[PDB]
């Protein structure tokens, strides 16, 4: 199994767990979307280690099992330095690929902006370079599904009544669409999502849901610094996913040398949705620029 701990990282204490690949070839470090989920729902990238990848799990700030740092270092720039703390750590001065998702994937571009040094590669899933167009596109995707749901994320939605079923009934219908498509959603998932809703770093920095981004980080944008990144970089997003193909375009034509795929008939999660495609494509690139 995997090596678990409760580590002082940067100053708060951060668990992570550490699943060393049996010949590992590559060691990748993986960032959780959010903010403020946990490591839970990229387990399924553990396959990996059967490609010698040995995968590094973590709970961010304030997130999963770690602690919480004073709420004036709810920063993603914070995030970046605990980060690189624990790459150091745990690798000292080795350099690893650096995988994130969502809102992990944004976060790998900030270190990578900063510490691509570090960095053999780095993979960013279903990420974003702004959230304003991320956003941007959220709306859009809002606005076309069906009348009965899309109405209703308007209504409840100006009324800060998110608890009402009404509303609760579109958000899960946007969900089983754009963040899990027609799956019966994995624990690993339901535990990410579970942490969430019980720590504060969601609240804080998201906000209420996913489409409902009103937290401190809604005006972040760094497009116009990614482009110095020069290291192999895997962009891939899901043909339905929530944070839109558009998106991690405006990445991929910064980034130079960069891939991007798109997952058909998936959404955000692809590592579920496609977890061995999606692990095989990862595996594939980690060892291509090993
Ligand atoms: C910024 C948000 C779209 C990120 C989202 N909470 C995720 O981790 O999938």
């Amino acid at each position: 199994e995997c090596i678990e701990n409760y580590a002082k990282v940067n100053g708060i204490y951060i668990y992570y767990k550490l699943c060393k690949a049996p010949e590992e070839k590559a060691k990748l470090m993986t960032m959780h979307g959010g903010p403020g989920m946990s490591h839970d729902y990229l387990l399924s990238l553990r396959d990996m280690t059967k490609e010698g990848i040995t995968v590094l799990f973590y709970d961010q700030f304030g997130c999963g099992r770690s602690e919480e740092p004073d709420q004036s270092k709810f920063t993603i720039d914070y995030g970046v330095e605990e980060a690189e703390a624990l790459r150091s750590k745990l690798f000292g001065n080795e350099k690893v690929f650096l995988m994130g998702s969502s809102y992990g994937g944004a976060l790998a571009l900030a270190y990578a902006v900063k510490y691509q040094d570090h960095l053999k590669g780095l993979i960013v899933s279903g990420g974003l370079s702004s959230v304003p167009l991320t956003v941007k596109e959220m709306n859009r995707l809002i606005d076309e599904l069906p009348a009965k749901y899309r109405d209703a994320i308007k209504k409840y939605g100006s009324s800060g009544s998110y608890e009402n079923p009404e509303y609760q009934e579109a958000v899960n219908y946007f969900y089983h669409q754009h963040l899990l498509r027609s799956e019966d959603w994995p624990p690993e998932v339901l535990k990410s999502l579970e942490y969430a809703e019980r720590r504060n770093v969601y609240r804080i920095m998201n906000g209420p849901n996913e489409f409902t981004i009103t937290g401190t980080i809604k005006d972040w944008d760094i497009t116009d610094k990614i482009s110095a990144i020069k290291i192999p970089t895997l962009i891939t997003v899901g043909e339905y996913d929530q944070v839109t193909p558009n998106v991690a375009r405006v990445i991929h034509e910064k980034i130079a040398g960069s891939e991007l795929h798109v997952f058909r008939d998936c959404s955000h999660l692809t590592m579920w949705e496609d977890r061995e495609g999606y692990n095989k494509l990862l595996s594939d690139f980690i060892l291509k620029h090993l």
